[PDB]
């Protein structure tokens, strides 16, 4: 029943349905052995899991002697978490502890990309390295941020620019929580799903553009008491999130710290990420890769490289699953009521990108939906890249 | 006449006179190539230092096409830049220039063990991880901080307590920064030297206690123009300093994340971690090395491990050096006019020692000089420690 997908030479993905419930805190006192269990989350989610786990937890280290500790810190949910600040102030409390969180610590973090990605990094840097477990809450962090060990905080000129390396000692994908997530927060993360697929398979892209309705309604379906948002289609979403995951995991292991072919990964990032540093935190992660998306396929025509028809058909299927497509989309002009960006900032904005080889900026080209031009990120011409912003 | 020392499977220490004039500029340019060179040192060591290498840089430069850069950040000396805030100014301003610097960024840590430490921390987390090379100018980081790749930054709780472990490109030790040393540096980097010796080689200790004397005349005397401080004495001093980076090697070879054999070079830093969180920063890290020695030492005494002569024996050599060997020393009292280490402030400051397995205090028991008791820090009681302290 429960799928394993190895990583980096380690079975450390574990998926299925409940695993929360009853498999986490017992697999954590026997393989994460330790004294100091520090538990990560943000209030939304904190006040709706963790009840049930601490039970779980103190139920599975009666069996200890000396019994472990648990200790649950709660941060304020959004990508304004995802900074210095929130990062000394986790450090501070856990060094604050009687006994003080040591060595053995073992960090747990429950949430999205942004919970995941704050702990991460915490968890890199504490006393020089703790182990870490990811319990991944959100479609976008079961698919994509939980999985390869990328952490990193923002400053304000823009994403994920301070951060590490540091791999998980296991992550845990309950297809269960995915109960409560909210709408818009579900399709976010569709556009990590739809990258992958464009990256790999023009197959499983298929799949995601014959499934899109299936989806899209039981997502929006009012649940009656007693039935299950995802009554239906337990099969065609846990295939859909394991194909992602799997590609991931297969890249990451390839390319860990990304020499080359992980920059694939990040398909879509280089606009997206100079999208998102001007209109977080109203526009997500996945609606800012959604354009990026469109635009590097652009810029792929542009470059003679990839087929008008494959441009459209990427727009196709994110429009279909309800995901921005354009600056010029109703939502995201008024949910950023009084935000424009400029051809200018972003350029600006791209320099700062991760990717790029001193001044030469670097993109992920398709040559086809399931097909890269190359096993890496391409080098551009900033002439190029102005005329499909304009 | 350049010695090279392997390390973690690469010859990436090299170690001679002058290597920082006419060595380190061409070295970097073709071992190291990249289009931005950022170099980080404090402003006593920067004014003394920089400017001959801002042009030896310049003329292996220009034979480049395109020719890099060299930016130069300068920051105040001491224990206080080892902070949270020094770490955010460096990366706000290193992603702040035009072109931002990038993830082929070669940093350079010029200076003692808080410039190393700080800049080793800053390239551990930029972008994610980026190339320094360690030149150390003081005694105790040619000898100890700047090999290994041990990185962190304080807090107002006590030492070292985030950072990473992150191991330098390069590591050049140029003897000739010694000649500008101040003398109470110079002994401070002294109680590395023979902690370093008391755990690996009986002979390499006799060595230090014959020639106390001759090293510790030369450093006082008044140098005439045109003589070298260390005129008689370079052969000594090359083999001593050689010996203690050679050991560290061999340590940090085989147990480079400290999962046993790499808690001997914290022989002495239980107590004197302790002791320096309270007296920092007014008391330097080797002269707390020392005292934290003497007390390991008699707590090892007390446990019926170490002779008593073998206790006097590090004594007398420390105090041959003109290290402190108790908090009752005479200059401690009046440097710390103020200041008093109570034997549970120090006892709440072992809690948050690194070694520490859950509450379990680990401390390095030497049972003779040059024997460990074990390769490992030994658990020891609360009630022992405190007996060691009274
Ligand atoms: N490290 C990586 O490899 C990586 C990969 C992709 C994206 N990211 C990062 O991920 C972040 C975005 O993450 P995200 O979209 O998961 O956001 P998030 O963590 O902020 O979670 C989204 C929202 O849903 C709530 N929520 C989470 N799980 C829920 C559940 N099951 N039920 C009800 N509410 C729930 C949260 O409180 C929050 O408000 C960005 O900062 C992005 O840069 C990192
Ligand atoms: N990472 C490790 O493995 C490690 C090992 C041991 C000690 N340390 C850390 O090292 C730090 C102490 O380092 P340090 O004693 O080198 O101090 P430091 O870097 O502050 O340098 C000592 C002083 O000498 C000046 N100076 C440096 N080189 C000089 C030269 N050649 N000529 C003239 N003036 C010079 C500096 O400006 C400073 O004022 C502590 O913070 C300690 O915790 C770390
Ligand atoms: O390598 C990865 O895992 C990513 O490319 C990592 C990026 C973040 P990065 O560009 O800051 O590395 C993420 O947004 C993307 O979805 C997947
Ligand atoms: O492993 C090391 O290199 C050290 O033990 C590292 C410590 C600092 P740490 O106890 O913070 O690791 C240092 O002071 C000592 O001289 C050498
Ligand atoms: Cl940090
Ligand atoms: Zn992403
Ligand atoms: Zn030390």
């Amino acid at each position: 029943n429960p799928t394993k997908i190895s990583i980096l030479g380690r079975e450390s993905i574990i998926a299925d349905f409940g695993l929360w419930r009853n498999y986490v805190a017992k697999d954590l006192i026997s393989d994460c052995s330790s004294t100091t269990y520090v538990l990560v989350t943000d209030t939304n989610i904190g006040s709706i899991y963790t009840p049930s786990f601490e039970e779980a937890f103190r139920k599975r280290a009666a069996e200890i002697t000396p019994s472990p500790r648990l200790l649950i810190y709660n941060r304020p949910p959004g990508e304004v978490s995802k900074s210095r600040q929130t990062k000394a102030d986790i450090e501070d409390w856990m060094l604050s502890q009687n006994p003080p969180c040591g060595r053995d610590t073992v960090v747990i973090a429950l949430g999205g990309g942004v919970i995941g990605d704050l702990t991460g990094f915490v968890a890199s840097t504490y006393m020089r390295g703790v182990r870490y477990v990811q319990v991944p809450t959100t479609l976008l962090a079961m698919v994509d941020s939980s999985i390869g060990g990328k952490t990193a905080i923002d400053t304000p000129l823009g994403k994920n620019l301070i951060g590490a390396i540091w791999q998980p000692t296991k992550i845990y994908i309950d297809l269960e929580f995915l109960e409560t997530l909210p709408v818009r927060e579900f399709i976010n993360g569709m556009a990590e799903v739809i990258k992958t697929a464009a990256i790999s398979s023009e197959e499983e892209f298929t799949a995601l553009e014959e499934n899109a309705e299936t989806i899209l309604k039981a997502v929006r379906r009012e649940v009656t008491p007693g039935e299950h948002r995802f009554e239906g289609t337990e099969e065609i979403l846990k295939a859909r999130i394991l194909a992602s995951a799997r590609h991931k995991a297969y890249v990451v292991s390839a390319d860990e710290r990304e020499g080359g072919l992980r920059n694939l990964l990040n398909w879509g990032h280089s606009i997206g990420h100079a999208i998102e540093a001007i209109l977080t935190p109203q526009i997500l992660h996945g609606e800012c890769v959604a354009i990026g998306m469109v635009k590097e396929a652009e810029l792929a025509r542009h470059l003679g490289i990839l087929k008008g028809v494959a441009v459209s058909r990427i727009v196709k299927c994110l429009a279909a699953y309800g995901l921005p497509t354009s600056l010029k989309d109703a939502r995201i002009r008024k949910l950023t009521a009084g935000k424009h960006c400029s051809v200018d900032q972003l350029m600006f904005n791209m320099a700062l990108d991760k990717k790029n080889d001193g001044p030469k900026k670097k993109i992920v080209l398709l040559s086809a939906i399931g097909t890269p031009y190359e096993t890496r990120a391409s080098v551009v011409a900033n002439e190029d890249i102005r005329v499909v912003l304009a």
